[PDB]
């Protein structure tokens, strides 16, 4: 399918140290926000004591509350960058958008917290998420989320939830990273020009990961684990130009074939990263998705 107009654009118009590096990820997400502002919501914020300290979170307040589980938002950022403001396009539109109350969660980062600390955090505070949601009025059961190194938490955090006694009701996977051990055609096909690229996938996994065997555990390369019955109704959100295409939509399958209740969507033409720019039409259309979706969880 051609490449969407408006990314070919965005892609023709794209051009240190580590400290620089995040600052300057942060810019660029302050910029699309500047041209196409987020929605006005209440926020809060708090902090969680998680086994690895203490970790910031924000909490969004929907004008209206329609949906009855607490979402839990695990930003992406290759592990290494993001931050909740970040990806505050992204989660005021979810909140407001699905009526729902969500947890934007500020993880420790890569290299100065490597595998899998961030692993151990997002299910801490997706473990007191579902102790507080019935004080907020809700069910105790939790919707985990997140986009690219976020979806991977949200999948790895999905994965353990019956062994940490963590009630989960659905998990939402926005091109995900779920296997650092295989190649995949996308992988090979779309490697480089797509603002996700090769390289720089090499080097988060080199910010992130102990050493180069943590590619096989199942908690950094969550498709490699062979039982995936009983996991959470999954909606596994797909770019088509995008070197993580191929393993999202695999997984998918496998969750399909595994009798877990399964939405697989590719938006066509698109890129990876397209759920947080909000120059693409298509970031609000995969909003939507999740509205949908999760009003058939209950």
């Amino acid at each position: 399918m051609p490449l969407d107009p408006r990314v070919e654009q965005f892609l023709a118009q794209m051009p240190l140290s580590l400290a620089e590096a995040r600052q300057q990820f942060k810019q660029g997400a302050l910029l699309l926000d500047q041209m196409v502002p987020p929605p006005p919501v209440d926020t809060e914020d708090g902090t969680v004591v998680t086994t690895h300290g203490p970790v910031r979170i924000r909490r969004y307040i929907p004008d209206r509350l329609r949906f009855s589980h607490p979402l839990v938002f695990y930003h992406g950022g290759g592990f290494v960058f993001g931050d909740i403001d970040t990806h505050h396009g992204l989660v005021a539109r979810l909140c407001q958008t699905v009526g729902a109350t969500v947890i934007s969660v500020d993880y420790s980062l890569a290299p100065e917290a490597k595998f899998p600390v961030p692993v151990a955090e997002c299910i801490d505070v997706a473990r007191w998420a579902a102790h507080e949601a019935p004080g907020w009025g809700l069910k105790p059961s939790i919707v985990v989320a997140g986009d690219s190194a976020g979806g991977n938490l949200a999948a790895v955090v999905s994965q353990r939830a019956k062994d940490e006694s963590l009630p989960i009701a659905a998990q939402l996977l926005f091109y995900p990273a779920l296997d650092m051990v295989h190649e995949t055609p996308s992988k090979r096909d779309f490697a480089r020009g797509y603002l996700l690229e090769a390289d720089a996938m090499q080097w988060f996994g080199e910010q992130y990961l102990r050493t180069p065997d943590d590619v096989s555990h199942p908690w950094a390369s969550p498709a490699l684990s062979p039982d995936l019955t009983g996991l959470p109704p999954a909606l596994v959100i797909t770019a088509e130009y995008d070197p993580l295409r191929d393993e999202g939509e695999a997984y998918a399958e496998a969750l399909r074939a595994a009798g877990v209740p399964t939405e697989q969507i590719r938006f066509d033409g698109m890129i990876h990263g397209f759920m947080t720019m909000p120059i693409f039409p298509q970031m609000e259309a995969a909003i939507e998705a999740v509205a949908r979706f999760l009003e058939r969880i209950d």
